[PDB]
């Protein structure tokens, strides 16, 4: 029969950097 | 011996990215 | 029984990071 199911793949790579912060105070 | 087992599932989503750059001057 | 299946593929890229730090004062 078929062998045991394989291991789960690796976690994906880190997401991209976030957007820019809000503008500073007036 | 039988054929190789079914392939494992895909990994989970990666970790979130880092924070974005500093915002613009007020 | 056959050999265990191959490891799954890498997961999706992680989510985008958070917002950056607030910008400097006007």
């Amino acid at each position: 029969p078929p062998g045991p199911p394989g291991p789960r793949g690796p976690p994906g790579p880190p997401g991209p950097p976030g957007g820019p912060g809000p503008p500073g105070p007036p």
